[PDB]
């Protein structure tokens, strides 16, 4: 993995193929789904900095079943977690102007969270409910072999807070876009196996300013 700044043509050309989809589908349907978003070989250096960031025992209670820790990106270790920060980074600036109205130049750090098994989960939810700054959430996934049928774990989405429901599977290397506030109250379904994913949250500037 090659922890971005010389990136060839070919590169460039498919990375402005999924902005272009990010814009185009959080527009028209509020979420975006990135499958093999980093590649597996870097994907697998992000999975193994978390777990070896819970195995050191940061990890602290996030209702809600998950472990959280922070991660800026220049921890000891973390160099993967802050590569898939940049790669996230540019993919919004690269749609900055075309989210909404939303002038986005900020972001949270990383939350890196696991659902520890045990039947844990998080019932449903809207991230930002009450103009707390936060316009997109990102999640990316870490969950290798995943099967939800046998592991539980799925995100279910409830789009513009109607009647359907979009499912999605806590997949390795999955990337997924969403607008945060009340247009998607989502829940992540009981887990029976360590669900591990990174969220980063998006500012919208003018909203972030009022707290
Ligand atoms: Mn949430």
């Amino acid at each position: 993995c090659d922890k971005l700044a010389l990136e060839k043509t070919w590169q460039l050309q498919k990375n402005e193929r999924l902005s272009n989809m990010v814009v185009n589908q959080l527009n028209t349907n509020g979420f975006c789904i990135i499958n093999n978003f980093l590649g597996s070989s870097c994907s697998t250096e992000v999975l193994q900095q978390v777990l070896n960031l819970y195995q050191s025992g940061v990890f602290s209670n996030g209702i809600r079943g998950d472990k959280i820790a922070w991660i800026g990106g220049d921890e000891r270790g973390c160099e993967a977690i802050k590569y898939l920060s940049s790669c996230v980074d540019s993919l919004i600036s690269r749609c900055n102007g075309r989210l909404g109205n939303y002038m986005i130049t900020g972001r949270t750090k990383c939350m890196v969270a696991c659902y520890p098994g045990s039947g844990l989960g998080y019932i449903r939810h809207i991230d930002n409910p009450n103009r707390d700054g936060r316009c997109v959430t990102v999640l990316y996934y870490l969950n290798p072999n995943w099967n939800s049928q046998d592991c539980g774990g799925q995100l279910w989405l409830y789009p513009n807070n109607e009647n359907k429901v979009v499912k999605i599977d806590p997949i390795f290397d999955r990337l997924l876009l969403f607008w945060s506030d009340r247009r998607n109250p989502h829940e992540v379904k009981p887990a029976y196996a360590m669900r591990y994913a990174i969220t980063l949250w998006y500012f919208d500037e003018k909203e972030r300013a009022l707290s």
